[PDB]
Order: structure tokens, then C-alpha cells, then sequence
């Protein structure tokens, strides 16, 4: 069937929109290439739509049905709850898209009467009700990029007491059944070391090893009305309450199968029967889907000893080489198997033998040196989107502060360190804003961070390693090195030199900032300071940051 049908209407915003990246008296010390810079509107949105617009078949064999039966005798020992309509809505972002029944995130936050009510009788409808199509919402994403023109992409959400009544429904379900399903295989369970543990690890078990990322194009316009179903049936696996069970059949029928798609003007713009990216279940249903799918197939392509890593639609596979083009030939067949399940490639899969060059969740492992000149592996990954975005933010204040997201995520490496850290540090300082806590986006799931923090967390994420890096690889700093030349930043001997005056100025305040200056900072001085845990790093929760991954699905921690 087609993923989508379209009637003629437009896709269009709410507001005005900026594709050009805009400038204030503090873009200049980042970046002079203005030009390079971009966002998405809902101008390319045709674009998109043509792209995500195709016919799906399937051609399911007795490999993708063995290895379902496996994966729902796993999720059968999965017990999940309810959530009340209370703890939901706690799990509900400040800044949340507003309901069309008169309320906002905020009214579902500190549970008003208004909200609150009109939740139970959607809850009371979802019941009552299976078959009914429930209302979307189509939108084009604002997206920040460096010139490589992406058109914008899609999402698709229902309104939000829906929501709200998908994490009482799933929300219990789409946080603990992946991990139960999928053991190791499972991505958004690691911190970034535990996730390049996993890798090097895994890399190191195969005698001679090969690896490669599979790009399914547009993933969630693969997806079929079997596909979601068939992870219905897996999450009916789990030991559930009777009107969870109800719930998420009548969820899976009315939203997650598909239905009509309403543009912010109101406007019937078609139907949907593939994957909607503003739902709960987005990611663990294209984990499960994706993992389902891609172990099947190296039963076909006849893959030795095959160990995946998927996150949602990113596949990376590690294996056991037959031989340079064996392995061109195995992956062939994989493709083949992955074409006929309904998810072909983007770009062809070419197989790797050098796992720092396996790129996948758009990062790779890369190795450095810590204090004694042990050699640390680490997570990194190309700084050109980063720092497009850090660009952004430098004059614009948005939603998601993807620098200090990609600071948390990315602290080992010499461009979140030396530019990030510098920069941003720099900005808080200038207007005494250290102490303002920043929303940020991990798996999908936003945060509430206050800077003042990032030694502590970078401590319990990363190590006390992550602080005292240097030596890193060739390959990594020729890269970093060449995306500053293209994007016309300076050169990482006046980011030294920034830093120097950062670090003085944050000593100087006592306190965090101290801490901040001496930790973050102990790489821009050449007499450097003996580094020692921080006792504030046990008393802090991240329980929770790595557990699951919910893109588009409207989750707070
Ligand atoms: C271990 C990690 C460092 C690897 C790179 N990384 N980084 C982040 C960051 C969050 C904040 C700054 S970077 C991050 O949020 C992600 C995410 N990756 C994917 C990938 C693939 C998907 N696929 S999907 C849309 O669910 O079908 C979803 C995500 S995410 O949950 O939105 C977050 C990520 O993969």
C-alpha cells in the first residue's frame, strides 16, 4: 500500500519561519561562514512528501517469523503498568504542544481540572471505541544544517490528551520491554562509553571481523499496517492490566496503523498508513521493527556470528568476515532480504573492517590517551552539524539547547571540549547565567540541566578519563580540523587561548564555577591541576537517562 496519500493542501506553520542563520554580535568569534548555515521550513515540505511517498510490499519468510516467536516469548516475561493520569502528565514537557480542547502542557503539568478531565474521557473513548481514526497533526521540522539542500522533515502527533493517554497505556511498556527483548542488542539502554564498551567488546569477539551501518530509507514510510501490528502483538505479550491491553489495541488501530493528517490551518492534507514520528511508541516500535527485520536477514544472507546495535532505525551489524567480497556478496543478499521485508537501503551498506570508521548512530568509536597514556576508546562523531546548530543558539534562544546536550554526550572529544565548552562557558559568564537551568534533549527525552552541573555528570557519564584526554588520533583531528576551515571557525589555537581566559574567569567566582574551571578547563593550561573525584557526583539521579529512546514521543524526565 502507499504510505501516505495526499489531497492537495499544504503543509504549513505556525508562526514564521528562518531558514537563514541569524546573526548577533557574537557569531563572528564562532563562525564567518554565515553562508553554509541553513534551516529547514515548511517551504521544502512538497520535497519531502514526494520522497516519503512510495508503495510498500512484504515478502515474509519463515527467518522473520522464527525470529518473532522469539522475541515475543522474551516479551511475554515482560510485566508493565498503568500509568495514572497524574504521573503522566508529570512526564508531559513544559513547552509541550498545546491541546484543541482548550488547555496547554502546563494546565496537564500541575493537573487543572480542565486537563485532567478531558484526559479521562479520551482515556474513556480509547476503551469504548477501537476503530475510529484519531485526528494528527502534520507539521514541517525546523532543523538547523550545514550546506552538504535537506528538505524539511515530517511529524505527525496526535492531539495531547492522546498523549497523556498513551503513557498511561505504554509508556511502562515502551521503557523496560526493548531491553528484555533485545539484551545487548538494544542501543538507548548505554551511556556513550558503555555504548563503545559494547561495541569494542563485541568488535574484539569475532575473529576477523567486519562491520557496517544499514541507511534504510525513510524508515518510518517503510513501516507497514503489518509491521505495527506485529508489535502489537508483541507488547500484548507482556503481563498487562485489562484496560492497558484495550488501550493499546485501541491506540494501535486508530493512530498507530495510520489516519488522516490535518495540516495548522485545519486543513484535510490526506491519510497516513505507515509510521507517525510523534507517538509514543515511535522508536521501541522501529527498534523492535528494525531488529526483527535485520536479524531475519542474516539468517537469510547466511551472516557467521552476526551481533546488532539498533537505536530505533539505526542499524549497525557486527560479524564474522568471509572475505572482502564475500562479505560484498553477503551484504547483497542482506539488502535483498531487508528490500523484500519493506526497508531498502539509502545508501548501499559497504562493509567495514576498521571499526573507527563504522559510522553509526552518526558517531564512531575513536581512540586517545588519558593522564598515564592508557589508551581510551571513545565516542565521537563529525562536529559540522554541532556546531551549525551552536551557531544557532549563539543568537537565537531555542527549545532544545543542542550544545549543552552534545557537551553531556560528546565531553571526551577535542571539539565539545575546546569550542563548545569555550564558547558557551564564555556566554553564561557574560550574562551571568550560569546558574539557569537549560532544557535539553537526550533519546529524545528532555532535561532540565543546569550547566553548573556538567563536571558532575561528566564524572558519573564518562570518567574522571574524559577531563584529561589528549593525544587524540590522526584521523579525528584532521577532521575536526578541515569542518572548521569549511565552516570559517578559528583555528584551535584561539579556542586555547579563550578557554585560558574562560577557565581564569570561572575560578575566580568560587563555587560551581571554580569547579567548572578547574574540571572542564584543566586541558587549556600547560601546568595542569591533579584532578579528584567530586562528592556532589554521587548525590546526583541520572537513573533514567539511558534506559530507552523516545524521539516524538512528548517525554519529560
Ligand atoms: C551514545 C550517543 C552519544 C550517540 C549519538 N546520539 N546522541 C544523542 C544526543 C543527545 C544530545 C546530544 S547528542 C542522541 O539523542 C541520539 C539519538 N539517536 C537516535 C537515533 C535513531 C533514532 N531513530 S527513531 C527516530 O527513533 O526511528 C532516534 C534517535 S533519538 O532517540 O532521537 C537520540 C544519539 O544517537
Amino acid at each position: 500500500s502507499m504510505s501516505y496519500t495526499w489531497t492537495g493542501a499544504l503543509i504549513t506553520p505556525c508562526a514564521a519561519e528562518e531558514s537563514k542563520l541569524p546573526i548577533n554580535a557574537l557569531s563572528n568569534s564562532l563562525l564567518r561562514h554565515h553562508n553554509m548555515v541553513y534551516a529547514t521550513t515548511s517551504r521544502s515540505a512538497g520535497l519531502r512528501q514526494k520522497k516519503v511517498t512510495f508503495d510498500r510490499l512484504q515478502v515474509l519468510d519463515d527467518h522473520y517469523r522464527d525470529v518473532l516467536k522469539e522475541m515475543k516469548a522474551k516479551a511475554s516475561t515482560v510485566k508493565a503498568k498503568l500509568l495514572s493520569v497524574e504521573e503522566a502528565c508529570k512526564l508531559t514537557p513544559p513547552h509541550s504542544a498545546k491541546s484543541k480542547f482548550g488547555y496547554g502542557a502546563k494546565d496537564v503539568r500541575n493537573l487543572s481540572s480542565k486537563a485532567v478531565n478531558h484526559i479521562h474521557s479520551v482515556w474513556k473513548d480509547l476503551l469504548e471505541d477501537t476503530v475510529t481514526p484519531i485526528d494528527t497533526t502534520i507539521m514541517a521540522k525546523n532543523e538547523v544544517f550545514c550546506v552538504q539542500r535537506k528538505p524539511a522533515r515530517l511529524i505527525v502527533f496526535p492531539d495531547l490528551g492522546v498523549r497523556v493517554c498513551e503513557k498511561m497505556a505504554l509508556y511502562d511498556v515502551v521503557s523496560t520491554l526493548p531491553q528484555v527483548v533485545m539484551g545487548s542488542s538494544y542501543g538507548f539502554q548505554y551511556s556513550p562509553g558503555q555504548r563503545v564498551e559494547f561495541l569494542v567488546n563485541t568488535w574484539k569477539s569475532k575473529k576477523n571481523p567486519m562491520g557496517f551501518s544499514y541507511d534504510t530509507r525513510c524508515f518510518d514510510s517503510t513501516v507497514t499496517e503489518n509491521d505495527i501490528r506485529v508489535e502489537e502483538s508483541i507488547y500484548q505479550c507482556c503481563d498487562l492490566a485489562p484496560e492497558a491491553r484495550q488501550a493499546i489495541k485501541s491506540l494501535t488501530e486508530r493512530l498507530y496503523i495510520g489516519g488522516p493528517l490535518t495540516n495548522s490551518k485545519g486543513q484535510n492534507c490526506g491519510y497516513r498508513r505507515c509510521r507517525a514520528s510523534g507517538v509514543l511508541t515511535t522508536s521501541c516500535g522501529n527498534t523492535l521493527t528494525c531488529y526483527l527485520k535485520a536479524s531475519a536477514a542474516c539468517r537469510a544472507a547466511k551472516l557467521q556470528d552476526c551481533t546488532m546495535l539498533v537505536n530505533g532505525d539505526d542499524l549497525v551489524v557486527i560479524c564474522e568476515s568471509a572475505g572482502t567480497q564475500e562479505d560484498a556478496a553477503s551484504l547483497r543478499v542482506f539488502t535483498e532480504a531487508m528490500t523484500r521485508y519493506s526497508a531498502p537501503p539509502g545508501d548501499p551498506p559497504q562493509p567495514e573492517y576498521d571499526l573507527e570508521l563504522i559510522t553509526s548512530c552518526s558517531s564512531n568509536v575513536s581512540v586517545a590517551h588519558d593522564a598515564s597514556g592508557k589508551r581510551v576508546y571513545y565516542l565521537t562523531r563529525d562536529p559540522t552539524t554541532p556546531l551549525a546548530r551552536a551557531a544557532w543558539e549563539t543568537a537565537r534562544h531555542t527549545p532544545v539547547n543542542s550544545w549543552l546536550g552534545n557537551i553531556i554526550m560528546y565531553a571526551p572529544t577535542l571539539w565539545a571540549r575546546m569550542i563548545l565548552m569555550t564558547h558557551f562557558f564564555s556566554i553564561l559568564l557574560a550574562q551571568e547565567q550560569l546558574e539557569k537551568a537549560l532544557d535539553c534533549q537526550i533519546y529524545g527525552a528532555c532535561y532540565s540541566i543546569e550547566p553548573l552541573d556538567l563536571p558532575q555528570i561528566i564524572e558519573r557519564l564518562h570518567g574522571l578519563s574524559a577531563f584529561s584526554l589528549h593525544s587524540y588520533s590522526p584521523g579525528e583531528i584532521n577532521r575536526v580540523a578541515s569542518c572548521l576551515r569549511k565552516l570559517g571557525v578559528p583555528p584551535l589555537r584561539v579556542w586555547r587561548h579563550r578557554a585560558r581566559s574562560v577557565r581564569a574567569r570561572l575560578l575566580s567566582q568560587g563555587g560551581r564555577a571554580a569547579t567548572c574551571g578547574k574540571y572542564l578547563f584543566n586541558w587549556a593550561v600547560k601546568t595542569k591541576l591533579k584532578l579528584t573525584p567530586i562528592p556532589a557526583a554521587s548525590q546526583l539521579d541520572l537513573s533514567g537517562w539511558f534506559v530507552a529512546g523516545y524521539s516524538g514521543g512528548d517525554i519529560y524526565h
